[PDB]
């Protein structure tokens, strides 16, 4: 309804399977929705933010998210947004990798609500002793080839080629979804623009398998320049404090273009929309000033980071 | 050398991945090669004899036999040679289905001979507890949807729709040759024309997963009136002689057309090809004595059944 309409200000919401039969739900009751977390490295960055804010975001109007750890796909690997097959990495790694995530993302997150804690799950419990026979029939069975090979992350790599396991990836995902729903009561999905397919994926076996459950996406983070945003020069901009430090955290935000700065204060932080409307007027009237950028960088800082990190940041600035 | 020439005259060969490396090493040493069942009943049928017999054949000639009875795949199934997605067998069935398909299989092979003796095997032993992951990762890495695409089995059927299942069906089969090749010493695979796809398939792991092997498909049994063969008015011409009475079998044999008779004594069984040829000038000279079709219909009958069967059919009839 209202949180439907924020996020929609905002300009969080880039796509949803039934707006208006979301929309209703999210009014009428308390829902569990997941967002889905690959140790692709030893740290989570801030693409994953937008992502991880929308849940706290929805965990705020009262809902319960479920920030989930892929120890299983991330020993696959998920083809969407890549144009190039990946390399698959060790169990080792991954489970090292796993520990971390589970780490960051348990900031975020509000775990001592009472009706609406978070749980931070791992797929590797329910997908790590599943037999591929079981996979194939019980799973496989379902998903024709071609509804498959019609997807963006496919379609996307068939003349590029892809791995049979890549290919694979959105079965996973998509059984993700049906074992959340059924022993988490889990109606949504939500995820960045690029997981589409695989939300719709598990939609798909949801409705084959019990014939009820939505999907959002979350647009990626847009550049006025048209550059990749969060892709420095110095390179990734991490949420472990020492992979990048609070101090360069809070300049890269601080380094904000006014061209970016009310789109980014919309995505990444909790300022209400007179308060986002009050420094776009400011930015207008003093633009030297700098108001919506150190406005942005202390509020992420502190989030990410704490006062403390933030405290310190300022002073070495 | 003259094995596969022997093969060629009688027309049991269709195609094979490589004719002067294999007939080389047929030549220099003792083969292990493997023909693949899966329990698509309760029994095997006369479509299945020209594979069996083949084995024997290679078995006769000193070359060892596996038998490889598909308690996994069989709960798969194979799109190849069929229009159709099949239905998924319960698992009680298909092992049911096993143990008796196993029994018709041994009667023949030869499993008292001292260095070429058969096995029947079962790839549920090494397909049963394989998990997920691990078979995407360790055989799905190697095969580009791409390369499974253009398979016969799989290009025949993508309008015409295919699970993602069935899709996955060749990756199994693909996985047997390599642990028969690494256990026992597997370097051919023979089979019926429609196994082609799975056949390279599993040279293609084995390929890529060592840097050998042979493929030999046998073609279907052809009909100069354009049926198909073995199909009767009175349903498929069973092995199990409680299905297709040696009655039955006998006689279906004895009504072979004049047009097929010579191919059959061929395909079906161990007459020379001096006697063949023989029974050839017989059946020009003197057709309606019918001396091809009888000599079909005993030594089959023979095969299958046994001599008493023979007796009784004979004296039935
Ligand atoms: N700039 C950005 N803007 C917005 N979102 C961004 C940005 N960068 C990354 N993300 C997102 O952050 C999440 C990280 O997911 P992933 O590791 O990349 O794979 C995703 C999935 N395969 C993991 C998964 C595994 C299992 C499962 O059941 C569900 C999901 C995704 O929702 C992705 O859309
Ligand atoms: N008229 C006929 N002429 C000649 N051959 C015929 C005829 N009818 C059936 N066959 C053959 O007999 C064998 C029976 O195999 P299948 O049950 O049908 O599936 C075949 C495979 N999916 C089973 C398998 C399973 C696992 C594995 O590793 C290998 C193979 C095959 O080689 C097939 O080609």
């Amino acid at each position: 309804m209202d949180l439907l309409a924020e996020l929609q200000w905002r300009g969080l919401v880039n796509q949803t399977t039934d707006e208006d039969g979301l929309r209703k739900l999210l009014n009428e009751e308390r829902v569990t929705l997941y967002c889905g977390f690959d140790p692709t490295a030893d740290s989570l960055h801030i693409g994953h933010l937008a992502t991880i804010l929308t849940m706290r975001r929805f965990q705020q109007a009262g809902h319960r998210p479920i920030a989930l750890v892929g120890g299983a796909t991330g020993l696959i690997g998920d083809p969407s947004g890549k144009k190039s097959e990946r390399t698959l990495n060790a169990k080792e790694t991954v489970e090292a990798w796993s520990a971390r995530i589970k780490e960051q993302l348990g900031r975020f997150l509000d775990f001592e609500a009472d009706g609406n804690p978070a749980k931070i799950k791992n797929n590797y419990d329910w997908i790590g002793p599943l037999d591929v026979i079981t996979f194939l029939r019980d799973v496989g069975k379902h998903f024709s080839v071609n509804y498959m090979m019609a997807k963006e992350s496919v379609q996307s790599r068939i003349e590029t080629g892809i791995s049979f396991t890549e290919f694979s990836y959105m079965m996973l995902q998509a059984y993700d979804f049906l074992r959340l729903y059924e022993t988490e009561g889990c109606r949504l999905q939500i995820g960045g623009s690029d997981q589409w397919g695989n939300i719709t994926a598990g939609l798909e076996l949801i409705r084959k398998t019990k014939g009820r459950a939505f999907g959002l996406t979350i647009p990626l983070v847009t550049k006025a320049d048209g550059t990749k945003f969060g892709k420095t020069e110095s390179g990734t901009i991490w949420l472990d404090k020492e992979k990048t430090s609070p101090y360069e955290f809070y300049q890269f935000w601080i380094n904000t273009d006014d061209r970016d700065v009310i789109r980014y204060l919309k995505y990444f932080t909790f300022l209400s929309k007179e308060e986002i409307e009050a420094l776009e007027q400011e930015l207008r009237e003093a633009p030297e000033k700098r108001a919506a950028q150190k406005t942005l960088a202390e509020e992420v800082t502190k989030l990410v980071h704490g006062e403390e990190a933030l405290r310190q940041a300022i002073r070495i600035s």
